[PDB]
């Protein structure tokens, strides 16, 4: 009755054939049942108390936490193991707790429905005066990283996608980047049709499944069937129902073009990319940067460990947590309070930098112009842990220093 639907390293999704999925956690071969509730509960809290503000009520969809029979979680886990990539069989499924989270299936909701999930990654190159390496002001994080992934053997080759192409307003750049994602999908593009993964774990094999959409006789080459996708997706990304209202974060745009991008005024105010980009800007300092402040908070919390709970570090992510994030002032007064605020803003921006966007297309409310009804949603919105900020500091040095070798 349930089927594998995809995963990352934090969670696993399985779809109901008869329109809801289930997000299951995944640990190695260690936590308690009490612990796992709070974690999942915080993700719900965070979503509706923080992200629902930053990205709008209809973009962020959440569903409540559920409890299920423990034998039933054992009886699904064994079936799935053949479906899961060998890469992600390092970590096992959350089988013991019996808890899971139920999100509505965006792929499903007679209706032929095409779905494009993107993991756009970071849309800006850092501007902060904390950055010690020169190359970080010229090249984006994504483009530098790509090197170390291919040298590691995570992916077979370099991607020509730069996120700044996609996060720029320009349709010609946005098309190029979308073309570049289709050539090297990696974990940045997946395409679904009627609840089924049809692309990014053959350019011409895609056109077989997409011909019935954009041309419902003939004759249309793959070049045509692919170009409509690129154009439709670009229009839906430049779509907005809120060109007027003032956002929560009014962070000013500060570089517009990456040096590494092989290609050749701004994003619409209400569009999901623009709202996603603002949340990412909360990293006003760099990690270089934010890490000194992390240690300032850390040494305080080690002096006073009961403070970790009372200062809402790992929860609750409630209406007061939200309001603390609003203080944009960047000039350091040497306090814990200042250092703590920036640590929480970074974690939030860190979560906006790893999130996926789900674009649904179906004919048939709202339309790019037969004329295709569309919805736009955002995913992977659970807060990055406080504890992982040192890992991000160390990883930042490695990407830059290795890429700097390659010049
Ligand atoms: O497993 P990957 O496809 O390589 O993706 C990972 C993963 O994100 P997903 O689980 O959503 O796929 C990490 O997120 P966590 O699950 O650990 O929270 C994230 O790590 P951080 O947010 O801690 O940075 C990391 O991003 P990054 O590479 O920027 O460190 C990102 O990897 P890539 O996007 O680089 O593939
Ligand atoms: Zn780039």
């Amino acid at each position: 009755e349930w089927s594998y639907h995809g995963e990352g390293n934090k969670s696993l999704v399985v779809a109901h054939a008869q329109c809801v999925v289930l997000r299951f956690l995944k640990f190695p071969p260690k936590k308690t049942s009490e612990e796992i509730l709070q974690h999942l509960q915080n993700i719900v809290d965070f979503g509706k108390n923080v992200m629902k503000d930053f990205l709008g009520e209809n973009y962020v969809h959440c569903g409540e936490v559920v409890q299920l029979p423990l034998e039933f979680v054992k009886q699904l886990c064994l079936k799935i193991q053949c479906e899961r990539p060998e890469s992600r069989c390092d970590k096992d499924l959350d089988t013991f707790s019996g808890y899971a989270m139920c999100l509505p299936n965006l792929t499903r909701l007679h209706r032929p429905i095409l779905c494009v999930e993107i993991k756009p990654k970071c849309g800006f190159i850092p501007f902060s005066n904390d950055v010690t390496h020169e190359m970080k002001h010229k090249v984006c994080r994504y483009c530098m990283h790509q090197h170390l992934k291919v040298a590691t053997g995570k992916w077979k080759k370099i991607s020509k996608y730069c996120p700044l192409d996609l996060y720029s307003g320009n349709k010609q750049r946005m098309h190029f980047a979308l073309r570049s994602l289709l050539q090297e999908t990696q974990n940045n593009l997946r395409i679904f049709k009627n609840g089924e993964l049809i692309y990014g774990c053959d350019l011409k094999e895609l056109a077989h499944h997409l011909k019935p959409f954009f041309f419902p006789s003939g004759p249309h080459c793959t070049k045509a069937v692919i170009r409509e996708l690129v154009h439709v997706i670009t229009r839906v990304l430049l779509s907005s129902s809120e060109k007027a209202r003032a956002g929560a974060l009014r962070l000013g745009l500060q570089p517009r073009v990456c040096e590494a991008s092989p290609f050749s005024s701004g994003l619409p105010k209400g569009c999901l990319l623009y709202k996603t980009l603002q949340v990412q800007m909360l990293d006003q300092l760099d990690i270089e940067g934010l890490y000194p402040l992390y240690k300032r908070v850390e040494q305080y919390l080690e002096e006073f460990p009961e403070e970790r709970k009372t200062l809402q570090i790992d929860g609750p992510y409630d209406e007061v947590f939200y309001q603390k994030l609003l203080d944009l002032s960047t000039e350091d007064d040497g306090t814990v309070a200042f250092a703590l605020t920036k640590v929480q803003q970074y974690r939030v921006a860190m979560t906006a930098k790893d999130c996926s966007i789900m674009i649904a297309l179906s004919p048939c409310p709202v339309i790019p112009s037969s004329r295709l009804a569309f919805s736009v949603s955002v995913l992977d919105l659970d807060l990055k842990p406080y504890e992982s900020i040192p890992h991000q500091y160390k990883l930042d040095s490695k990407i830059v220093n290795y890429y700097s070798k390659t010049v």
